[PDB]
């Protein structure tokens, strides 16, 4: 005490191969000051400020607020948890490397938790500053606003993009849209232009495409009677699993989007609010917002965040209650010192 050693495991990609009773000192591959001490077979991480050999020096700390804030999804981290006296620590070494998903995991598991609530728990970033966080809940909640690239219960709100799990169909015969709406399901998927072998080459799984056979490539008319006289409705879980493979999907054409027009900055980059703000956007108006809504492309390259949220405020669509909300998502970030 203060510590737990041989406790749980560690994850890691990265492991070297008469006599190892004897402590083990390793250098990691890759970059540095980063030096490892094997006691056993477990990874320590120790910085002291008086050189020493095997030692690191003093991290920086992040400027990355460990209550609102996010780290880049795209990146790896490193979690630790310890001790820190007077100018030496001492950490043991959780996650070694590991992305942000299998961090969630190996960080719930069965034999981890002691260790975890007794000990200091903080992140090392790739670029060796280091997040201190006062609890281990406060380190879930971060790793779960960071793993995504919107965030999917807002998304899915009746507010923005809604859910419905039953078999519907937007517009109507005194549409302009018409003959372009198919039958749709959970959050806005539309089936119109899908056939089946295109939803399980997107990694949906065998049983919910097999039960929707008899609804793809259906438009218009067709769409239209089919949803009044045979509708099917999905279980909440499959209706959540499918909309989530296709909000991903598109996030992904509207990151591509913003990184190819070179702004001095990554979509990774954004804090979560904006990123789902921008993508609600396009997912309504169609995803290429150069064209399809100018002025709020316009002011997100030259990064005027003010600009940003009147672009939103000014648009007529005859959806303005929703552009409205998605400016107060940016609106948001903006008051909590996320942006700029």
């Amino acid at each position: 005490v203060p510590a737990f050693l041989f406790s749980g495991s560690t994850l890691s990609s990265y492991r070297p191969n008469i006599t190892i009773a004897l402590p083990h000192y390793v250098d990691l591959p890759g970059r540095s000051n980063f030096k490892l001490m094997y006691i056993m077979g477990f990874p320590i991480d120790t910085e002291m400020e008086k050189d020493s050999e095997y030692s690191n020096k003093i991290r920086q700390e992040s400027k990355i607020s460990k209550t609102e804030g996010t780290v880049s999804y795209e990146q790896k981290i490193t979690v630790e948890t310890g001790q820190e006296k007077d100018g030496v620590k001492v950490y043991r070494v959780m996650v070694l490397e590991g992305t942000i998903a299998e961090s969630i995991e190996h960080l719930d598991k069965k034999e981890n938790e002691d260790i975890l609530n007794n000990n200091r728990n903080r992140i090392v970033l790739a670029d060796n500053t280091v997040i201190n966080f006062d609890n281990i809940s406060q380190l879930k909640e971060f790793l779960r606003r960071s793993v995504n690239i919107v965030d999917h219960d807002i998304f899915s709100s009746n507010g923005f993009a809604g859910f419905n799990p039953t078999s519907h169909f937007p517009s109507n015969p005194s549409s302009d849209y018409f003959n372009s709406t198919g039958v749709t399901f959970g959050s806005g998927v539309d089936l119109g232009q899908r056939s089946k072998q295109d939803l399980l080459n997107d990694g949906v799984p065998q049983y919910i495409a097999d039960r929707l056979d008899g609804y793809y490539m259906l438009r218009g008319k067709e769409a239209y009677d089919k949803v009044r006289t045979a509708p099917l409705t999905l279980s909440d879980n499959e209706a959540h699993l499918l909309s989530n493979i296709y909000i991903d999907k598109f996030s992904h054409k509207i990151e591509g989007l913003f990184n190819d027009a070179n702004i001095g900055l990554r979509f990774s980059d954004l804090p979560l609010r904006t990123r789902t703000a921008l993508v609600s956007i396009g997912y309504q108006k169609g995803f290429k917002l150069s064209r399809t809504a100018p002025t709020v492309w316009n002011k997100v390259i030259a990064k005027d965040w003010n600009g940003l949220v009147n672009a939103f405020n000014n648009i007529v669509d005859g959806m303005s209650d929703r552009r409205k909300r998605e400016g107060a998502l940016v609106q948001k970030d903006i008051d909590s010192g996320l942006l700029k």
